[PDB]
C-alpha cells in the first residue's frame, strides 16, 4: 500500500483543506492581499510598494505622543477602506470617549458602516472582538463583507484586576488568539498606542511624530516587511483621508525621477516646475510612467 509519495499527497494526508504546495500560490499569505492606506508614500513604508498598503489579515501598531493625531491617522485609513469597499464595515474598539458622529460625518466617513464598541479592559476587548470574529468566521466565505478593525488605544486599556499588575501576560495571550483568528478570518486591525504590551500586538510597529491638514513623519520603528528606521511624510487631511500624493515629491527626488535644479524641479523631457506647482496638480505630473519608476526605487530603499 505504502510506496513513493509526492508533496501533494503528503499535504492531502494532513486532512487540512488549506495545506498547499507553494507553486499553487494559495497560502493564507498569498490570499490575504492588501488594504490601500490612501497614501502612496505610506503604502511604501508599510509594504515596500506604493500600490499595496496594510496586510489584509494582520495587526499593525501605530504609536505616537498623545495629541499627535493617531486617532485621525486611523480614521484616515478607515475612510479609504469604506470608499474602496462599498459594502465594507469598520468596527472601532475605543478605550477613550473621543469618537463622535460629527467628527466622522465631517471627515466623509459613512456613519452607517462605522461601529464603536466602548471597552475599558484587555478582557472586554478580547471577548467582544472575538464574539464578532467568531461569527464572521462561521459565515461562508461567499457571504462575508470586508471588515477593518481599529483599537484606539492599547495603552489606555486597563485589566479587570486593576479596575504593579498580569497585564503583560493578559495582552500576550489576547493578541496570540486575535492574531490567529484575524489572520484566518481575513480581518486587518490597526492598533493605536500612546508613546511617552505593543511588542505582543504586532511585529510591525510604526511611530508618528508631528511636523488642508496635519503633516506627520511615519517611521518603521519595527517591521517584518521593510527596513527599520525607514521614514516617509504623510498628510492627514482635515477632510478626513490620508493624502494620496503628499510625501511623493520627497521620494521622486531621492528616486532621481525629478532632479532639483535651483528653486524648482526638472523632469525627463526637461520641464522645470516649483514643488508647489507639482503638488497643486499631482494627477498631471505623477503619471503611471513616473509612479512605476518611483515604485522601483521604493522596492530598493524600503526592502534593502
Amino acid at each position: 500500500h505504502h510506496g513513493s509519495t509526492s508533496i501533494t499527497d503528503f499535504l492531502r494526508l494532513t486532512g487540512n483543506e488549506f495545506a498547499s504546495v507553494a507553486q499553487d500560490g494559495v497560502t493564507a499569505g498569498d490570499i490575504s492581499g492588501w488594504v490601500d492606506s490612501g497614501s502612496y508614500a505610506f503604502n511604501a513604508l508599510l509594504s515596500g510598494d506604493i500600490y499595496k498598503g496594510f496586510p489584509g489579515n494582520k495587526i499593525v501598531v501605530i504609536g505616537a505622543d498623545p495629541s499627535t493625531g493617531k486617532t485621525f491617522f486611523a480614521l484616515g485609513a478607515a475612510k479609504n477602506f469604506l470608499e474602496q469597499n462599498k459594502d465594507g464595515i469598520v468596527i472601532c474598539f475605543e478605550s477613550e470617549s473621543a469618537i463622535t458622529k460629527n467628527m466622522l460625518v465631517e471627515r466623509g466617513i459613512d456613519v452607517k458602516r462605522f461601529g464603536v464598541v466602548p471597552v475599558s479592559t484587555v478582557q472586554q476587548f478580547k471577548t467582544q472582538a472575538l464574539r464578532i470574529v467568531d461569527n464572521y468566521e462561521k459565515q461562508p466565505k461567499n457571504e462575508r463583507q470586508p471588515v477593518l478593525f481599529i483599537l484606539d488605544s492599547l495603552g489606555m486599556l486597563s485589566t479587570d484586576k486593576e479596575m504593579r499588575d498580569t497585564r503583560a501576560q493578559l495582552i500576550k495571550a489576547a493578541f496570540r488568539v486575535l492574531t490567529l483568528k484575524l489572520g484566518r478570518a481575513g480581518i486587518p486591525m490597526i492598533v493605536t498606542n500612546h508613546v511617552y504590551g505593543a511588542v505582543y500586538a504586532s511585529s510591525t510597529i510604526l511611530t508618528l511624530s508631528k511636523a488642508t491638514g496635519v503633516i506627520v513623519t511615519v517611521t518603521a520603528t519595527k517591521s517584518r516587511l521593510t527596513k527599520e528606521n525607514s521614514k516617509i511624510k504623510c498628510l492627514i487631511r482635515y477632510d478626513g483621508g490620508l493624502d494620496r500624493y503628499y510625501g511623493m515629491l520627497e521620494l521622486a527626488e531621492e528616486a532621481g525621477v525629478f532632479k532639483k535644479v535651483s528653486t524648482r524641479f526638472e523632469l525627463e523631457d526637461g520641464t522645470k516646475l516649483f514643488g508647489k506647482t507639482i503638488m497643486e496638480n499631482p494627477e498631471k505630473y505623477f503619471t503611471n510612467d513616473i509612479l512605476e519608476r518611483i515604485n522601483d526605487y521604493v522596492k530598493r530603499k524600503f526592502c534593502y
